[PDB]
């Protein structure tokens, strides 16, 4: 994207000495081969403002014991070879856990053996965690967050992750991240826009789309976009969510829904177990059909955010479930 760089570092924790600060900066997309230690990690975390991209999949980690390292309140401390620091991209400001809220991918090497505790605490955007190795390497407490990341593994990796350890309920996805923007003219298709972006529908994990949304629309990605993690549709005129429209998607983390969307049709988000917290409903729904939010297990509430809901189906929320509709009113 903005701005990629690639740095080989010769030696460990020098990676911030390479390059300047107004340099550092700018760097959105960050490719590092070479050795690195937790002392590079900690000027990633607390330096480079603008980091989005992290990709240390060429790169090695070398074993640190010091103080210069990304353990909160300079405590000496102990990083082994091959593991992604503790506290690599969180930090803790006086009780208050900081994670680096830029960053949204990070892509690491088939030698990483542990992801040592917190690494990513709190670091709330981290869309991807791409990980090269056909095994999954040792995950620590609070290293990852299976509610906020999706995890791109090697082909015929998913066995050999979704069994170990502190791994059971990721988002698995097998092979490249994919996310896209795609504008959709009044008179345009979903699918043609894809196919206009050089894109196959399967590919996409998280999606952005903006302009016409249709019945049309909806149905290829409710056929076609399987390993959708997330999908912002807020900037489209779609007035309705056909049924069943987000019924079969396992990986789905996140939905901006349309901003002008009046209708929520039956079923649509039946099985969408990864959807948490609170999920905020445009002004403009005056329908929910039958069983909409049925198996949202970890969803907290639905949010109704004007005073136009007329018609409220049945069994929204599942079987004997208490309604998890609130009105901000």
């Amino acid at each position: 994207g903005q701005v990629s760089k690639t740095y080989y570092v010769s030696k460990p924790g020098t990676l911030i000495s390479m390059m300047t600060e107004e340099e550092a900066n700018s760097i959105t997309h960050l490719t590092l081969t070479g050795k690195l230690n937790a002392e590079d990690f900690r000027h990633l975390r607390d330096e480079f403002p603008s980091l989005k991209v992290l990709d240390i999949s060429n790169a090695e980690i070398k074993m640190y014991s010091g103080k210069a390292g990304t353990y909160p309140n300079g405590k000496f401390y102990i990083y082994m070879a091959n593991f992604v620091p503790a506290y690599a991209f969180s930090n803790v400001v006086n009780g208050v856990t900081k994670g680096k809220q830029t960053l949204e991918k990070v892509i690491l090497s088939e030698k990483i053996k542990n992801i040592e505790d917190a690494a990513f605490k709190g670091c709330d955007n981290l869309k991807i965690c791409q990980i090269r190795k056909k095994t999954a390497p040792n995950l620590l407490p609070e290293a990852l967050a299976d509610s906020v990341t999706a995890i791109f593994i090697p082909l015929g990796s998913s066995d050999a992750y979704r069994f170990k350890n502190r791994w059971e309920h990721f988002a698995f996805i097998e092979g490249e991240p994919l996310e896209t923007t795609i504008q959709v003219g009044a008179m345009g298709k979903l699918e043609d826009e894809i196919m206009k972006a050089g894109l196959q529908p399967r590919d996409i994990n998280f999606l952005t789309i903006e302009g016409k949304l249709d019945n049309a629309d909806f149905k290829l990605i409710r056929d076609y976009m399987p390993n959708l993690v997330s999908l912002d549709i807020s900037k489209t005129n779609a007035t309705t969510i056909p049924d069943f429209t987000f019924a079969q998607k396992k990986y789905l983390l996140k939905i901006k829904l349309p901003h002008n969307l009046k209708t929520i049709g039956q079923r649509v988000f039946s099985n969408c177990g990864r959807l948490a917290g609170t999920l905020e409903l445009p002004a403009s729904v005056t329908a929910i059909e039958f069983g909409a939010f049925m198996g949202c297990d970890n969803l907290r509430y639905v949010l109704a955010t004007g005073d136009k809901i007329t018609t409220l189906g049945d069994e929204l929320f599942g079987n004997g479930v208490p309604s998890k509709l609130i009105y901000k009113k």
